[PDB]
């Protein structure tokens, strides 16, 4: 293609004029590896993130190694090329776990927010998880917050491996998002909502009604079909009650999501389009656990 | 040391003589690596693992890649050199799955129960789920037990991404078993069992008393203290009311599993020790998408 070819020509161009590097994940598309200058894997990229010169950073990868890069680059430009469970691990779980477990290291799987990092000894990605819980001086970890490569670090090391968020707890209530609630008015717009008293309370704030379980299956008769904040159990149940209700998150996972495209590099290039942001005060901090890993990997 | 010469000297002798190579995973103990025949990735074992003709395969690794090779190899003996969040995924919710999404392939990660990769299209291990789920045709893909890899794919590849088990719905009843009812006895030996309708009717069966969430704060006064079979914060609000109760599960995860160490390896191959098991009826069916898996990757 003639277009596919005009778009590298802009963006080497672009490349220049900004005074950009492109840094791609190895499960990007070819297309997008190629324009970029370094493609690797999370780590790898984590590293060539503390070597770059260049004042703006293309960060053709998912989100959250975006944001990694970021906070090894406060004083650079990082931009993801497209529009953005990691919001599970919540600061006062660390602290519940540290008073619990003193001298266990607090671990964060790199998929987590930065206001997390901050609490944390190391951070680790899937590939290094092992290498470094096993490294550590002590048999009792605190690690979060994906309970897979937690159990799988635990059945690998054999290691004390202590979860957070922790289990035997439901968080059903807290994976609702303020986003969550704006896309049940563009969507469902002829339709009120309700919301369990267990919801973020930036989710309370926008919530029409709040009842409880029992709450919502009295007042289920201020309107014709409904969008609840709850389980989803719940939306069957007002449903055979009241057949004359729609779940408040889809059944898929992270719609919206695009894929990044070439052209999606040239738009970004372009714009300054899409530009990753940390908190000094929380990168700052957030910033010595990924360091860390780097000394240990 | 002279230990660890002669056990490689032992490990090289029973190899011959039970006809055995021995496979480990890349993250293994360097120990276990050395005396292993084939070292590598998920994938790469996997597919190591149609190729052997050894009539005994050790495999120095996790679980559900143990049982992946056993799927491979029916007619061979396959070992795990020590004892043993996969065991979410049920079959009724691949059922339910394809009932709303028809068209949409079941894909499955590794750690799965062998049940349902009965109906599955094609597993993934972390390093090629992208590519994978990028390659079917289909741009609705039913995906699961791990939570965290669909996101990230979704993320990565902007298709939509239909978890199994569906989010929405709390899990905690459902995460208990048979071995964490005995661990309640030959721990806390003195004391009577708690548990919840919606556990494991195999739970259910050696459940002393079985009362709900209310019946629990009522029947609480026929023990001084409780193991308590249900969400966390119930074990707290029992102990609140009733200052004259443990938790079911401890904090740590898969704790009592050991490393695997080079006297692991030797005592196996000694023993036979420790032999990964399928029924050849599931194991046939499950095979199919191991297989597929290969043919993409
Ligand atoms: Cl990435
Ligand atoms: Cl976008
Ligand atoms: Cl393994
Ligand atoms: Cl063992």
């Amino acid at each position: 293609m003639e277009k596919v070819e005009e778009l590298k020509k802009e963006i080497e161009r672009l490349k220049k004029e900004r005074n950009a590097i492109i840094l791609a994940h190895n499960y990007q598309l070819p297309e997008v590896q190629d324009v970029a200058d370094f493609v690797g894997d999370s780590l790898e990229l984590a590293r060539k993130a503390t070597k770059v010169d260049a004042d703006v950073i293309v960060f053709a990868g998912v989100d959250f190694m975006a944001e990694t890069a970021k906070i090894l680059n406060p004083d650079k430009i990082v931009l993801i090329p497209n529009k953005r469970m990691a919001n599970m691990l919540k600061v006062k779980h660390i602290l519940e776990a540290k008073k619990k477990y003193p001298n266990a290291p607090v671990v964060l799987y790199v998929n987590s927010t930065a206001e997390t990092k901050a609490y944390a000894d190391v951070t680790v990605t899937s590939a290094n998880a092992v290498d470094i819980i096993r490294k550590l001086d002590s048999d009792v970890i605190i690690f979060g917050p994906d309970k897979n490569l937690a159990h799988y670090v635990a059945k690998v090391t054999g290691k004390t491996i202590i979860p957070i968020p922790p289990e035997g707890h439901c968080y059903v209530h807290k994976k609702f998002t303020i986003e969550d609630v704006e896309r049940a008015k563009k969507l469902h717009p002829n339709a009120k909502l309700m919301v369990h008293p267990e919801c973020n309370p930036e989710v309370q704030e926008h919530a029409d009604i709040i009842v409880s379980t029992g709450g919502m299956i009295r007042r289920a008769c201020e309107w014709d079909e409904w969008v609840v904040f709850t389980e989803r159990e719940m939306v069957y149940r007002l449903s055979k009650l009241y057949p004359n209700f729609y779940p408040a998150k889809e059944d898929a996972v992270c719609v919206g999501m695009k894929a990044i495209t070439l052209q999606h590099v040239y738009e970004s290039l372009r714009d300054m389009k899409y530009e990753v942001t940390v908190p000094e005060e929380i990168a700052e901090k957030a910033r010595k656990a990924i360091e860390r890993m780097l000394e240990m990997s």
